[PDB]
């Protein structure tokens, strides 16, 4: 029960995705999830983009877990080096129609006030409490709290290829990072069970934040671009 | 307790690597695994090169196994495209002091009349009777018959960069191909229990192999020269 989908930009209003918040496509059709004003990134934004419909990732009747692939393509600028750019961006799936979480150092998809279920690979831009240090990628199930976390040197402004594919036969998770620009490949891989922590129908989709207020620093932010995304999942059952 | 090792180029007469069969040492600083004689090819060729000194992956005593990453690349120019190039180079750790086996599509690491246990991640570009679609990068533990495998398409004479990394810790060996050329990136992961399959300690190192003069088929050839290669591994005990 194959379920894909390629986008190798983003038209104006798509109808194919749910825009929320800051969330808004660009007129040179990029997608910006976080909010960007005459050219420069403003602090207090929060943004996310899911699929409109929703996918199957596994069967109660037969049992059987999706296998899925999905490839994208991001650019983070950070026009602000001094004090620290915040907070990154996510891949995530979550329970279908869910609504935008905690900005900052929770990327939008976490509400300490009402909590859903989420697996989620972050590309962490800001140093919480609870992180390594940054930017890092990470792979976090719930929480925000990475059960796995790498570190990676950014390309400002440049472009990132990503890669992250899941096999449910061996409930591998594996996310590469590749800035075809510097060369350099980042890879992170660990054991999640979907079935375990997910619903049978989600919604996958990207979802950013920037600086938060309490923080009082305007300069704390940068953009978070999605330039293209494939997704492609194999349901057996 | 860290050992590791790199090799921007490598040096005539490099003292800590262990040459074996027709692997040599270009001029110009490659390292070529199988034979090559006035810029071309030979078919009947098998060569192994290994890390001089060997490495601890686990410690009987705390039972610990070791967390290991390397990166290297390589290139194969395939000069004639018919009837058919062979047989591929493999990254492989084994026990220490073993000879060279079995060429052709064993790559010269397995050896029927004395097997020796071995985990491998091949770069196939041969196929044998238990062979996928080639050219593949497969995951091979004691045998040449992979446990995972994955199709990729060659850049004949470019650059590959690869990027093996393994967790004790969740025991998933995940490995990226690249080649910046064409932009595209591949990626492969499987768990394997290191502590289950090899000593505590081992070698690492490539080998290769071209056409089996049984195929009689002397443009079954190409080359197989690594270009740079970096090691670390870490034993907590
Ligand atoms: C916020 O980002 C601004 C641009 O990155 C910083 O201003 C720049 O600061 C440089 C030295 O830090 C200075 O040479 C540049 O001329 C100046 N350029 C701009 C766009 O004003 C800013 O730095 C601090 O605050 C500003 C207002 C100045 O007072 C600087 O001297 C300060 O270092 C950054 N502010 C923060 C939150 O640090
Ligand atoms: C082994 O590789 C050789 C070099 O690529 C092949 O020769 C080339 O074959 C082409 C077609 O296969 C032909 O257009 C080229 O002129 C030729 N190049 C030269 C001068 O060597 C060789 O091909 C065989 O020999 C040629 C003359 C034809 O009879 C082909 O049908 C033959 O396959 C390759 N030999 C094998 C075993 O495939
Ligand atoms: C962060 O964004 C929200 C939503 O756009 C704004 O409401 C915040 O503005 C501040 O709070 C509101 C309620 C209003 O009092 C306004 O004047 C405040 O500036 C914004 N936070 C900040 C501090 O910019
Ligand atoms: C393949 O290479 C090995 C070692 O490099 C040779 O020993 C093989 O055999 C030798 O060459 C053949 C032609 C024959 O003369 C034999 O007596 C030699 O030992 C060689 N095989 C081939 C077909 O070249
Ligand atoms: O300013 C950006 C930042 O603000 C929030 O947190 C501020 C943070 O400041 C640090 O210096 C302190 O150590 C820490 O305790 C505070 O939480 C926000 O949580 C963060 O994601 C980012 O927006
Ligand atoms: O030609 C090079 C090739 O030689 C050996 O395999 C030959 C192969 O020929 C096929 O036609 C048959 O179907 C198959 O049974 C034979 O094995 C060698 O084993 C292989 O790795 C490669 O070098
Ligand atoms: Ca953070
Ligand atoms: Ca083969
Ligand atoms: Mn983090
Ligand atoms: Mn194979």
């Amino acid at each position: 029960k194959t379920i894909s989908f390629n986008f190798n930009q983003f038209h104006q209003n798509e109808e194919q995705l749910k825009l929320q918040r800051d969330a808004r496509i660009s007129s040179n059709s990029v997608l910006e999830l976080t909010k960007v004003v005459n050219g420069v990134p403003t602090w207090n934004s929060t943004g996310r983009a899911l699929y409109a419909k929703p996918v199957q990732v596994w069967d109660s009747t037969t049992g059987n877990v999706a296998s899925f692939e999905t490839r994208f393509s991001f650019s983070i600028r950070q026009p602000f080096p001094r004090p620290h750019p915040a907070d990154g961006l996510v891949f995530f799936i979550a329970p279908p129609n869910t609504q935008t979480g905690e900005g900052g150092g929770y990327f939008g998809i976490y509400n300490p006030l009402s909590p859903y279920p989420f697996v989620a690979v972050e590309f962490d831009t800001f140093r919480n409490t609870w992180d390594p240090q940054i930017p890092h990628i990470g792979i976090d199930v719930n929480s925000v709290i990475s059960t796995k976390t790498v570190p990676f040197t950014l390309d400002n402004g440049g472009i990132a290829n990503v890669v992250i594919k899941y096999d449910a036969s061996t409930k591998i998770l594996h996310v590469v990072l590749v800035f075809p620009s510097l060369g350099t490949i980042y890879t992170i891989a660990d054991i999640v069970d979907l079935k375990q922590v997910l619903p049978e129908s989600v919604n996958v989709g990207f979802s950013a934040a920037t600086g938060d207020p309490s923080g009082k620093q305007r300069n704390a932010t940068e953009t978070h671009d999605i330039l293209s995304w494939s997704f492609s999942a194999s349901l057996p059952g």
